[PDB]
């Protein structure tokens, strides 16, 4: 697979709603919210029409990173595009190919790793929703991107990994082999540095160097602050093989209080070496 | 509207004064400090001499980042370059183009999006000076490089933008279609996110792509750490439109308190739909 | 002086951990010969390394890199059953490999780079009590053609310390005016930091270098950076701006103030840094 050429009009529901523990999600389908909410995928030049509908009995919004939107979907107090309780409101994004502009300029792709959270909740800066939950992947893919075996969206939230307990991943599965594309995505107070064990990959647009004249760093280690968002395709245990390879926050006390998680990477015939799961608990 | 060849010898005349309440700042002529302080151009070649006087009590320096300078015009107490109350000094700032070295391998150019700042009020290392106001940008263009409509210096000072009080900007304004050139400092203890609705730029040296081979990621946020200076130019409005866009740290503390303004993107008619002022 | 040449040699080398003075770790080639940081290992793409590992201390110890290749049981994590014993001994073994064009067609990145290694499980199982303690060192891993340097420094943001030397103890580097000097510099620990050069500048890519007038790279004097970032470059010592004390330092700004500051003393042909006088410093 390649993505193909972009340019289809799209249209979803989007639903905001109280999960447990206290906490707030995206869905698609009403009582299917999800946190990190459900990914959003596009090719340069579609537009996606988001018919949005709150269920909570507080305002919310849908703001998005890096895709073309005008002020009307701007999805903030301060222009009105916050939704009311129980309200309704259709928020519309838009991408582009790049081009030469008439200036002589290239205009740069909507292409890349993006993402949506609200806005709204707590403060507006959308404080509270986004320690609540309110967040979501984006990916827009220009015509030509090599596309994923698998998709996995990390979340550092505050001092959680996609809102999860400390310690409690989450784990992702992978077989020698595939290729696994991560979005990796910060929120809240504090920065962070991704890193994974036995995978590296290229600080540029894809994760992947363009050839052999792609001057980018080739790194396993990351620093990234709230609402950083990048991502990258690796072939699973390439070079390396199976096992359960580690990925976390390598600050040494976010790691040891419990933002760590697993790549389980398995052999054809799904078992991994050395892999004692009582020995990563 | 783009950059000429440089290699002009110029020379300003800077001063370091007080200003209310505690802050310093940098002037191109006394009574004219302003936070940040003053925007200076130069072409890659460009020689500046900064025709320095200190106008304030206590010792002050003036340091810059990434322009060719010797050990001499460090701005530092370390290495004897500082300015005593009253005092004078002439710093020499100098910039060389890209090119081949003699060893083969290819020599960056001075072009990019740089600073300078005092480097000894309340430490030896600023520290009091950088908190009170005394930074500004230094841009360096590379020939070739397109010129904007206008450049707005923005400085993540601790928790402060140009060490205004909390919420209140600063607002920059633009007309739509307008190529507008932002400059990013940020100053203190403090990490940043600058975040920015509505535009987007790639991360490299312009913040625009040099054509269909840059791999440079585009983004509209980007950590950044003390003495971080970055820039790019966007187009205003670009697939958007006019309103009322906001800039801000997406740290949400900072951005809680304060740590937000507005790019007010103009209709031709003037107007901004949706603007509440 | 010169290239670095093509890979593929199968290299040995004995590596001890051992105690050195006030409760500090370090690694070391020789017994009696450990450092902080460790020794510098340097590789070029294709190289095999079996690292001979010896634990010299009363406590478990574990040698775990990244950036290179190498099977889970390299991992060095007690998570993996990867550390050694009091007294144990391991082979570790890491690779590294050219880069190059896939059978699916995409640009496989190759192991070059600026790389580290560290401690595991010192402490916790994390490493945060060997890394503290200075169990950590470089690693290059050189291109084909990559141009090599003069001298290489490393420089080491280990929590509120260079190197795990005292506040403003240095380190402090020396070359002559026109020298090619290599800087290695990684972070650990809690906290980020900028890393800022008086009178010098690099490009923000691999090699640190701008691969001709066709690179993008941003050229900076001034990086953030976050626990167990890797990053190198290589400078012509006073290039265009002379000889002199050139101050590196942490920028933040009260991590200068208490002590994260060396020199880059660069001097004249004949031996001279004029104006220098430490007193002052
Ligand atoms: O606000 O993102
Ligand atoms: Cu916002
Ligand atoms: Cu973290
Ligand atoms: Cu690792
Ligand atoms: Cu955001
Ligand atoms: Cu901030
Ligand atoms: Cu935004
Ligand atoms: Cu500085
Ligand atoms: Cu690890
Ligand atoms: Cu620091
Ligand atoms: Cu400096
Ligand atoms: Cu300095
Ligand atoms: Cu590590």
């Amino acid at each position: 697979g390649a993505a193909p050429a972009g340019g289809e009009v799209r249209r979803v529901t989007m639903y905001a709603e109280r999960l447990a523990g206290g906490q707030m999600g995206y869905g698609l389908e009403k009582g299917k919210a999800s946190i990190p909410g459900p990914l959003i995928e596009l090719n340069e030049g579609d537009t996606l029409h988001v018919e949005f509908e709150n269920t909570m009995d507080v305002p919310v919004s849908l703001h998005v990173h890096g895709l073309d939107y005008e002020i009307s979907s701007d999805g903030t107090k301060q222009n009105k595009s916050h939704v009311e309780p129980g309200g309704t409101r259709t928020y519309t994004w838009r991408t582009h190919e790049p081009g030469r502009r008439a200036d002589g300029t290239w205009r740069a792709g909507s292409a890349g790793y993006w993402h949506y959270h609200d806005h709204v909740v707590g403060t507006e800066f959308g404080t509270g929703g986004i320690r609540n939950g309110l967040y979501g992947p984006v990916i827009v893919r220009r015509k030509g991107d090599v596309l994923p075996d698998a998709t996995h969206t990390i979340v550092f939230n505050d001092m959680t990994i996609n809102n999860r307990p400390a310690h409690t991943g989450p784990n992702f599965e992978a077989t020698v082999g595939d290729r696994v594309e991560i979005v990796m995505i910060t929120h809240g107070e504090y920065y962070h540095t991704f890193h994974m064990h036995g995978h590296r990959w290229a600080d540029n647009r894809t994760g992947m160097l363009t050839g052999p004249d792609d001057p980018s760093q080739v790194i396993d280690n990351k620093i990234c602050g709230p609402a950083d968002s990048f991502g990258f395709q690796i072939i699973a245990g390439e070079g390396v093989g199976a096992g359960a390879w580690m990925y976390h926050c390598h600050v040494q006390s976010h790691s040891d209080m419990g933002m760590v998680g697993l790549f389980l990477v398995k052999k054809p015939d799904g078992t991994i070496p050395g892999y004692d799961p009582q020995e990563h608990a």
